[PDB]
């Protein structure tokens, strides 16, 4: 949890949308119950991705604005940024496998 940005609706344009490269952010709320889930799994991507891959984090509760730009309908949604552009997304919860194809399906 100490390799992962930890993003606000301040800070967003300045860590995703002007972040150089790829950055996998995570939408979550503290009573979405499978965010639990894709937490610990998010924090070993940051682990072993470190370097081709920033993982962030944005709590909607904590910071309501910027989901709805993104027409997020549901938490988690995975939304994977290159230089600033939507490369992919993702909905719903997946295990670690699952999300190391998604990446593999984006990272050329």
């Amino acid at each position: 949890s100490d390799k992962i940005i930890h993003l606000t609706d301040d800070s967003f344009d300045t860590d995703v949308l002007k972040a150089d490269g790829a950055i996998l952010v995570d939408f979550w709320a503290e009573w979405c119950g499978h965010c639990k889930m894709i937490a610990p799994i998010l924090d070993e991507i940051a682990d072993e991705y470190q370097g081709k891959l920033t993982v962030a984090k944005l709590n909607i509760d904590q910071n309501p604005g910027t989901a709805p730009k993104y027409g997020i309908r549901g938490i988690p949604t995975l939304l994977l940024f290159k230089n600033g552009e939507v490369a992919a997304t993702k909905v719903g919860a997946l295990s670690k496998g699952q999300l190391k194809e998604f990446l593999d399906a984006n990272l050329a």
